[PDB]
């Protein structure tokens, strides 16, 4: 009754088997199956893949950095994770018409949205504060006042200022819920780069919902994956059938370090990953 | 092939099964599963459930008042559907602080988000002619120049207007997904009554799919539900074990009787469900 990372290995032997040719905007082609959704527990665990190490310090920092509402790829960069970097340089801001934009400025994505949903969009260096939603806070306040609310949901997609951002957003929202004192999230992700992405975005959404557990007193449950278009690169094909025939490691666990009242006050310092124990990184495209 | 109804029906035993205990703002309480998704097939049938009898005429006029961007209870009513009309009452308005809006102005709704998202909300009678963003109409265009993209979304969900709603959506958001000259949709939904709303809500959004396949000349492929809090009232548990025991019939199939070239030119008289042949309607008590 497969659990945990098996559960990601399920999934990419069932694109392998019943996924479909279809080509994306990159010429690059896929298999791809639409609609797929898979569980974690949190409980005791955190799932960060054994089968190809995963890029820890990147999820970390990525989300501390949407967390203080940045939409600077320059402040993420400064912290050695290059991963937005691409998305807000020169040449890539221009091919989009951002021709006066500062470099780094990726536009109203992640960190905006999460604190400022609504806003007026100016640049990455405006102050904001008391502007638009704060969805991520009003989260957090929700949980511990009316734990059985149907309606805990946190919105990355923005129709009106989808136009300015670098990228639409892949996370498009996740939902939160609360039963026997354990918290559980479910993303919606539009998208899901099975062999690159998806390890690093479940990683993500699990650290996001154990921080929201701890500054709110309860205990981590599961975390929901669901997918819309669900895919492996053609180029992938090779190196995921070399990973699917390694044997799992007990995930690790997380442990947090310090009580943490608020959730702008968690650093990086804060989190230790205990007992990871991965199989050799995988180069994918 | 075993039938689409069978993942419904499985749904609601796993929920009996395994479903825990928790309360909702009524105190009806429910027995309640975070995040399930099961997949409807559109190819040649349409999955208008059999096991109980659904209101097919409230799925259908619905779902044009919503593409009209209508958010005035009373423009469904009058189409003979009641299903808003406690929302839009002078009484629940009051309820919610709105003492000075106008009975069945139900906010910045399911209409006015996917034709008009981010335009200010005045009342239900504004025009919004060329204001927001046209998300319908968005996405039928991209379907039709880039099937491939992977972004072909629709998003009621806007947490900005939120407390000008009469009731925060449960449909959050869909995407659309093309394969093959196949369209597909998944829902996103983030509540789920499942004795009383779920049957509907499939209905409503394999409808909007075979709408818009028509429209963008594709052929219906998929309809994906997902769920948040999946979820059986206290109250349905009885019927809902009656309702178990009934084997689903075939499922009928739907027919567009025209060739209709604008979503906003759709009329009910163009739509025909042929062989539907489902068992009794199932009494269940909505909980306030
Ligand atoms: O966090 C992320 C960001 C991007 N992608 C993937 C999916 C696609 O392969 C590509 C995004 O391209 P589009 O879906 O926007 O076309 O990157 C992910 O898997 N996770
Ligand atoms: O289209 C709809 C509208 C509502 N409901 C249900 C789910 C909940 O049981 C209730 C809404 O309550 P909240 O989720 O907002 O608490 O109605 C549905 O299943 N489908």
């Amino acid at each position: 009754p497969p659990h945990g990372e098996l559960q990601y290995l399920g999934q990419i032997q069932h694109i392998l088997r019943c996924g479909v040719r279809k080509d994306d905007r990159t010429g690059t082609g896929t298999l791809s199956v639409f609609g797929m959704q898979a569980r974690y527990s949190l409980r005791d665990e955190f799932p960060l893949l054994t089968t190809k190490r995963v890029f820890w310090k990147g999820v970390l920092e990525e989300l501390l950095w949407f967390i203080k509402g940045s939409t600077n790829a320059k402040e993420l960069s400064s912290k050695g994770v290059k991963i937005w970097d691409a998305n807000g340089s020169r040449d890539f801001l221009d091919s989009l018409g951002f021709s006066t934009r500062e470099e780094g400025d990726l536009g109203p994505v992640y960190g905006f949205q999460w604190r400022h949903f609504g806003a007026e969009y100016r640049d990455m260096e405006s102050d904001y504060s008391g502007q638009g939603v704060d969805q991520l806070q009003r989260v957090i306040d929700t949980i511990k006042t009316n734990p059985d609310d149907r309606r805990i949901i946190m919105c990355a997609w923005n129709p009106r200022d989808l136009p300015l951002m670098a990228l639409p957003p892949c996370h498009a929202l996740c939902q939160f819920y609360v039963v026997n004192s354990e918290l559980s999230c479910q993303l919606y992700q539009r998208s899901g780069d099975m062999g690159l992405g998806v390890p690093f975005n479940i990683a993500s959404y699990a650290l996001l919902t154990y921080m929201i557990a701890h500054i709110t007193g309860l205990k981590p449950g599961d975390f929901i994956h669901t997918l819309g278009d669900a895919h492996i690169y053609l180029n992938h094909i090779e190196p995921l059938k070399i990973q699917l025939q390694r044997e799992p490691r007990p995930f690790p666990k997380l442990r947090i370090l310090r009580k943490v009242e608020k959730i702008d006050d968690f650093k990086a310092e804060d989190f230790q990953i205990e007992g990871y124990n991965p199989h050799p990184t995988i180069k994918m495209e």
